[PDB]
C-alpha cells in the first residue's frame, strides 16, 4: 500500500513508466507497481542467453572451452562491444565461457550477438524461458534492433513479475545445476554497469548481483538478486520506459525506486 504510493509517486515526476516486482525470500514480502505490464526487455536478455549455452549447450565444460574467432565486421554490426572490441580479443578471439561472462559484466552486444547465433537465434532464448514456465517474455531479434522500444510493439518484451520469477528460479531455484548455477551467479556479481542505478540506490554493505538494460524511448532496467546483512536474498526488477523515441534515461528514477525497496523490504 504505502510502497506502492511512494513508487507511483516517483513516477509521476519523472514522466516515466515505472513497472516494480520485488520479492523477499526472507519475510515473503512482495511489491507490486504495474508487475503485468510489457516493457521492452532490451539487455536484461542476457542473462538468458548466457543461462540457456550453460544448461542446454555445455555438458562438463566441453563447451565452455571452445574458442571462437570473430571479426569486425561482427564487432561493428553489434553497435556496442566493450570487451569483444578490444584490439587483443578481436585478434585472438574469445571462448564462449569469456562471451557468455561479457555478455552480462560488460553488457557486450556482439559477445550476446555470437552466443544466440550458437544457440540458434533470438527464438532459443524464448524457448527456455518457456521451459522454465515462463510464458510472457520473449526474444525476437538480435542486437542492435531488439532495443527498438517502440511502445506499441510486442517483440522482446517481458514484465516485471515475469522476469523476477525467471531470474529467482536461475539464481536461487534449480533451474540449473548447482556448479551452472554458481557460474551464472558469479558473472551477476561481477557487473560494472549498475553504478548509477541500482548500486546507487542499496545500501553499501548489500551485496547486489544485477543486469542492467538500456535503449531507446528512455528505455533503463535493472534486474537482480541482492543479499542484505545477514538476512535472505531479495530479487527485485525495475523497468523504466517513456513514450518519446529520443527521450534521455532516468537512472535517478532506478536508483530511488531501489531506495524504496530497501527500505521497505530486509
Amino acid at each position: 500500500s504505502d510502497a506502492e504510493r511512494r513508487l507511483a509517486g516517483l513516477e509521476r515526476a519523472s514522466g516515466a513508466r515505472l513497472g516494480v516486482y520485488a520479492y523477499d525470500t526472507g519475510s515473503g514480502r512482495t511489491v507490486a507497481y504495474r508487475a503485468d505490464e510489457l516493457f521492452p526487455m532490451c539487455s536484461v536478455f542476457k542473462t538468458l542467453s548466457s543461462a540457456a549455452v550453460l544448461r542446454d549447450l555445455d555438458r562438463n565444460g566441453e563447451f565452455l572451452s571452445r574458442r571462437i574467432l570473430y571479426t569486425q565486421d561482427d564487432v561493428e554490426q553489434a553497435d556496442g562491444a566493450p570487451e569483444t572490441g578490444k584490439p587483443q580479443n578481436l585478434a585472438n578471439g574469445m571462448t564462449v565461457e569469456e562471451l557468455c561472462e561479457v555478455s552480462i559484466t560488460a553488457s557486450d552486444n556482439c559477445a550476446a550477438n555470437l552466443m544466440l547465433r550458437e544457440l540458434g537465434g533470438p527464438a532459443a532464448v524464448t524457448r527456455f524461458v518457456r521451459s522454465l514456465g515462463d510464458r510472457v517474455t520473449r526474444l525476437d531479434r538480435w542486437e542492435p534492433e531488439l532495443n527498438s522500444a517502440e511502445p506499441g510493439r510486442v517483440t522482446d518484451t517481458t514484465s516485471p513479475r515475469a522476469i523476477t520469477r525467471t531470474y529467482g528460479r536461475l539464481v536461487l531455484g534449480d533451474a540449473l545445476n548447482p556448479r551452472d548455477r554458481r557460474l551464472l551467479t558469479s558473472w551477476l556479481l561481477a557487473n560494472t554497469t549498475s553504478g548509477d542505478r541500482f548500486r546507487a540506490g542499496l545500501p553499501d554493505d548489500w551485496t547486489l548481483g544485477d543486469k542492467t538494460g538500456a535503449g531507446r524511448y528512455g528505455t533503463n532496467n535493472d534486474a537482480g538478486v541482492t543479499w542484505p546483512p545477514g538476512r535472505a536474498p531479495i530479487v527485485l526488477t525495475v523497468l523504466t520506459a517513456k513514450t518519446e523515441q529520443d527521450a534521455a534515461r532516468d537512472d535517478g528514477l532506478v536508483a530511488d525506486a531501489a531506495r524504496v525497496l530497501a527500505e521497505t523490504l530486509g
